[PDB]
């Protein structure tokens, strides 16, 4: 469960990184 | 560690929800 939770965390962090990149493209 | 990981998960999910709300406001 720790490993599975760690992986959900990495996936959410990557989605957060992509969403910020989408915001930057929208603002430019 | 499971509880702490669960909480990081809830915080990331709330940031994802806010970032999508920010994208919707930018697109409108
Ligand atoms: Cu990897
Ligand atoms: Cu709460």
């Amino acid at each position: 469960e720790i490993a599975a939770l760690k992986x959900e965390n990495a996936a959410l962090k990557e989605e957060i990184a992509a969403l910020k990149k989408e915001i930057a493209a929208l603002x430019k």
